């Protein structure tokens, strides 16, 4: 490029960046091909061309002006980059705003779709804002190779599209440019299938819908509705291993957290809309905005000391009883709570206040609610045709076929699309064995193995490597985590290596080990001291988040304090002791709204919490306690650095099950930052129980879950105790420890104490 050239750019000169700035073919060679991307980036003192996918980097150099930019680069196809930028001391990373000069699809965009490798689909695919032949409008698209006619009705044609009949391009995709038009636009797809049927479908890439019952799709201007201010959280989670941070979960179900009254308006960010009524049963509460959450329940987690909030499934879902594991439309954040931007809003303020969210993601299977995916285009087009690997009968729904391409590339594209458009800091998939398997929930002869006559469901196996893959390369720094309840191999490793691809991996096995252990009264805790030891073998096989999950606190398995036995000072006590342990157990943390009140009912979808009880000392005592374990979990390296090294965690003695005590070290990068544990699992108290440490000192007692501001009777070792020379469960010096009933201790050497 020429001088001239450029600063007809930088001067706002010329007639189309687009036909300078972005990627540009310069030649074709035998087996490549040469491109540039150029990039005006005003304030930028320095840029790179990212190529994740192809693991490459490359720097881009100033051209005749300190702040325009070029980058040569040779490889057959350029389709996938991003653009680095470095203002001042920052960098942010970004697609390449001059990516696309038309709203319409090109071949390209058909052909890569076709490959099922368009990992921007939803640019095209939809319904955009754009401008065609000179003029305004809205550009419609939509998968639908089978359907005989497709045409686009909305409020704005009085639902009758006989003068927006679409156009089918390539015998597979239909499109159509509606002038005039714009955000706002109410709309469905009008289809008529071979037979000669005439249905209505919600738009599969729809960015935003009616409210339930409803389904139309809602036109949205997604790149123009809302202003982020988290470029210094973006650039800390790119350039951090979340791995070696502390990782304290929310788990939140946002319709029933809290509830508002249906006799005002729902605020919205500087607007409002008609209240959503939470029931016709319970018709005077009405559903929280993502803007009134994000001016509470945020500020409520920032308090409380959680890192992430993890959110229910969001994804447009019909019925709330499925708790968003039922999903129509993958593309839209629920309409329960507002709009988009309400959603970008929360997102973005999460990220001021240094809180990250986790999104339950659902690409296991859909219903078949008839405005939705289901049998789409008069074919079984998202969904596998035979129903032994199509259908989860059990479940009532549909399975999606993974390994047809643009099925696929709808789901890869549509995890990338809550990273790039709404900046989520991880997903989390629920069961998912029920992708992992061909003969899931399926009886003797009504499943079929695969190509090797194994039971693997290689399709899907392939898809979830895909997604972790792809993820990572794109937004490296984010959380993947899995449920998966098989004991598959290799979950949170690469694929690479043979693994799925997740970081992290819920532990089930621990899961049912506590509540089965705390649910024991205490005497018999004696025969199950195996629950509450630690097994180097199986922990180290993945990287474990310790989960205490929604899925535990309903269907007659009561909430947390209902499942322990004794009185009421003991079934509190059972709670501190056992989050304790769970905060020192290696691993990440999640647990679930609710737990950390103390709320002795079943989590109910229908309601909301119970937050009466905070006016009472009791709940307010352990909202304290989670409160500070929160904040110490934050300050203590040895609780989050080596979660998941040998080096993090040393067993201190596990055998006086007779008494069901254990104890334990953690440790990190500094050897002063180590931490000896000690679990009390009975009532009973002991004013003197040695226990073996590594060194010589004052060890304070920096954490005791008896403390009387805890609800605890306060017994414990007066600030801390002085380490005796005096070998112990194979450890040179040893402590003589008071331990209060039904409680756990944390100590911590102080090597500058005063002897
Ligand atoms: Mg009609
Ligand atoms: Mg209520």
């Amino acid at each position: 490029i020429s001088a001239d050239q450029v600063n007809q750019i930088i001067y706002n000169l010329h007639h189309d960046p687009f036909e300078i700035l972005g990627c540009h073919l310069l030649e074709e060679g035998k087996n490549t091909k040469k491109w540039v991307v150029r990039a005006y980036l005003p304030k930028a003192e320095a840029a790179w061309v990212i190529r994740p996918t192809e693991r490459k980097e490359d720097p881009m150099n100033s051209v005749h002006h300190p702040n325009f930019f070029e980058c040569i680069i040779e490889t057959p196809e350029l389709n996938h980059y991003q653009l680095k930028v470095k203002e001042g001391e920052h960098e942010k990373v970004i697609y390449d705003p001059y990516a696309f000069s038309s709203p319409y699809l090109t071949d390209e965009d058909i052909y890569l779709f076709s490959e099922g490798n368009h990992h921007r689909i939803y640019e095209k695919l939809g319904a955009h804002v754009g401008e065609i032949n000179g003029v305004k409008g809205v550009y419609f698209a939509v998968w639908a190779p089978n359907a005989r006619n497709v045409s686009v009705i909305g409020d704005f044609n009085n639902w009758d599209g006989r003068e927006h009949q679409m156009r089918k391009r390539n015998y597979t995709i239909w499109e159509l440019f509606v002038p005039e038009i714009g955000s706002g636009t109410v709309y469905k797809y009008e289809i008529k299938n071979s037979e000669g049927h005439i249905y209505e479908k919600s738009d599969p890439y729809g960015f935003y819908r009616e409210v339930r019952p409803n389904t139309a799709s809602i036109v949205v201007d997604i790149d123009n509705i809302y202003q982020w201010h988290d470029e210094e959280w973006l650039e800390k989670r790119r350039n951090s291993d979340p791995l070696k941070q502390p990782v304290s979960v929310y788990e939140v179900h946002l319709g029933s957290w809290l509830h508002g009254s249906s006799a005002e308006k729902m605020p919205l960010l500087n607007g409002e809309a008609d209240p959503v009524i939470v029931s016709e049963w319970n018709p005077g509460a009405r559903f929280l905005s993502y803007y009134e959450l994000a001016e509470k329940l945020i500020p409520y987690v920032k308090d409380m000391g959680y890192t992430h909030i993890e959110l229910l499934p969001i994804a447009e879902h019909p019925f709330d009883g499925s708790w968003g594991y039922q999903v129509t439309g993958f593309y839209s954040p629920t309409s329960r709570f507002g709009r988009p931007e309400d959603f970008m809003y929360f997102v973005d303020k999460c990220h001021e206040n240094g809180i990250g969210v986790i999104l339950d993601w659902v690409p296991g299977h859909f219903p078949k609610d008839s405005h939705g995916l289901a049998y789409f285009d008069g074919t079984h087009l998202y969904e596998h045709a035979d129903p032994r690997i199509g259908e989860h009968k059990e479940w009532g729904t549909l399975v999606f076929n993974y390994g047809r391409h643009e099925v696929r590339n709808f789901l890869v594209a549509n995890v990338l699309f809550w990273f790039d458009k709404y900046h989520v800091d991880g997903i989390r998939v629920d069961a998912v064995a029920s992708m992992l398997y061909r003969n899931y929930l399926r009886k003797e002869g009504e499943w079929i193995a695969n190509e090797y006559g194994g039971d693997e469901h290689i399709e899907a196996v392939s898809f979830i490597r895909e997604v972790n893959t792809l993820l990572f390369e794109y937004f490296p720094g984010i959380l993947s985590i899995a449920e998966e309840s098989t004991e598959w191999e290799k979950v949170s490793r690469p694929v690479y290596d043979g693994g799925l691809g997740f970081n992290l991996k819920w532990d089930m096995g621990w899961m049912h080990d506590m509540l089965d252990y705390f649910n024991i009264d205490p005497y018999f805790r004696q025969y199950h001291q195996n629950n509450v030891t630690f097994s180097m073998a199986y922990y180290y096989n993945e990287n474990f988040m310790l989960a205490l999950s929604h899925d535990e606190i309903v269907h007659g398995k009561s909430n947390m304090l209902g499942k322990m036995p004794g009185d009421e000072w003991q079934k509190y006590a059972n709670v501190r002791a056992l989050f304790t342990y769970m905060y020192t157990h290696p691993g990440k943390k999640t647990m679930f709204m609710s737990m950390e009140f103390g709320q002795w009912s079943e989590w109910n979808v229908w309601g909301d919490l119970e937050w009466h009880l905070l006016q009472y000392e009791p709940h307010q005592q352990l909202k304290q306690f989670f409160t500070d374990l929160n904040a110490l979990y934050q300050q203590e390296p040895a609780l989050y650095t080596h979660d998941f090294e040998y080096h993090g965690f040393e067993a201190i003695d596990c055998n006086d099950n007779t008494h069901s005590v254990v104890s334990f070290l953690r440790r990190s990068d500094d050897p002063n930052d180590s931490l000896v544990v000690v679990c009390n699992f009975t009532p009973q108290p002991h004013s003197h129980y040695r226990i073996g440490v590594p060194e010589a000192g004052y060890y304070v007692e920096l954490f005791n879950s008896d403390a009387k501001q805890y609800g605890g009777s306060n017994m414990g070792n007066l600030g801390g105790k002085w380490a005796d020379e005096w070998s112990f469960h194979n450890k040179p010096y040893s402590l003589d420890l008071c331990l209060p009933p039904l409680a756990v201790l944390i100590l911590k050497l102080d090597p500058t104490k005063v002897p």
